[PDB]
């Protein structure tokens, strides 16, 4: 290996990780408060966001083994097992996330931009539905990865998440590769989506057919290229620099290439969590009836 300094990485990973754990631990619980507690009702976006706010409560509960490993020494005392394992259920809720993710925000365009009425609120069905297949071919794609690592190879060691090339392991490189031009896929779908809702916001608000409340339309569709730009800095990072990560995992390459490219992931790591703490906060502030919930409490 190359041991090059990584005391100031071991502290920002440490405290990024630590605060992202606190804040998205405090969101996630008054999330899924605020969707099982005053929603007696669920609608198809509801459902989601819980999904999503699961999945990110399983993320900010793998975050304080991270936290464990990045400060004590940078070493694992645990077993190969739980190293798998951790290592495994983060990357799992990351790409839950980003699905149910994608999911509302194509539920959002075929709500506003092209329903004329309604659609008689059958749509929790299919929800329900499309979450648990979800949840179910998650599960299935995280056992497979963790079994073909745990058993078919034969590297184990007593340090967690360091830079591993994937020579040893070529189906985790190939499952990378579509996981990224999958994720590259779904954030299209977001662009797409969110730029359409608020361009036909923009335009409906331009006529504004009646005088009262027609400034809401306007915070709306600054909202959505809100959402959308916040998914574009917290994920677009990680999974645009993820391509040179696979193809320097795959090849002869100097030690210097690794250290910049393991600090490198890293910091997107940090920034990808951020995200993941960020999304119920901005379901809170987003949503009329909470944020006045909010600040009349507040
Ligand atoms: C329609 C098909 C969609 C397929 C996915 C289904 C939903 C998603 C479900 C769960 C993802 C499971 C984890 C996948 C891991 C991919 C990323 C990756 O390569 O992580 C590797 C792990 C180690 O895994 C054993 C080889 O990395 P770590 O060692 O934990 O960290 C190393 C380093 N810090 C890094 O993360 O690059």
């Amino acid at each position: 290996t190359c041991p090059m300094d990584e005391k100031l990485l071991s502290t920002v990973l440490t405290t990024s990780y630590s605060v992202i754990f606190i804040v998205g631990l405090v969101g996630n619980i008054i999330a899924l408060y605020v969707f099982l507690g005053i929603h007696r009702k669920r609608n198809s976006i509801q459902i989601y966001l819980l999904n999503v706010a699961i999945a990110d409560l399983l993320l900010i509960f793998c975050l304080p083994f991270r936290i464990m490993y990045h400060i004590n020494q940078n070493k694992w005392t645990l077993g190969v097992i739980l190293c798998k394992v951790v290592g495994t259920l983060f990357y799992m809720n990351m790409y839950i996330s980003i699905i149910l993710l994608g999911f509302i925000s194509l539920d959002r365009y075929i709500k506003i931009n092209r329903s004329i009425q309604q659609r008689k609120a059958i749509t929790t069905k299919q929800s329900i539905y499309v979450c648990c297949i979800v949840w179910m071919l998650a599960l299935g794609g995280f056992l497979t990865m963790i079994i073909l690592t745990l058993k078919k190879g034969g590297h184990n060691s007593t340090m967690c998440f360091h830079y591993r090339d994937k020579h040893n392991a070529k189906g985790e490189a190939i499952f990378n590769f579509i996981l990224v031009v999958m994720f590259w896929l779904i954030f299209l779908l977001i662009i797409l989506s969110y730029i359409k809702i608020g361009k036909n916001l923009l335009r409906i608000s331009k006529r504004r057919s009646k005088f009262p409340n027609s400034g809401k339309y306007a915070t709306t569709a600054r909202n959505s290229f809100i959402v959308l730009i916040i998914f574009t800095i917290c994920f677009v990072p990680y999974h645009a620099f993820r391509f040179i990560y696979i193809s320097s995992q795959l090849n002869v390459s100097s030690c210097y290439w690794k250290e910049i490219v393991h600090k490198t992931n890293e910091i997107m790591l940090v920034l990808s969590s951020f995200n993941s703490c960020l999304d119920p906060v901005m379901y809170f502030l987003m949503s009329s009836n909470i944020r006045k919930i909010m600040c009349q409490l507040l």
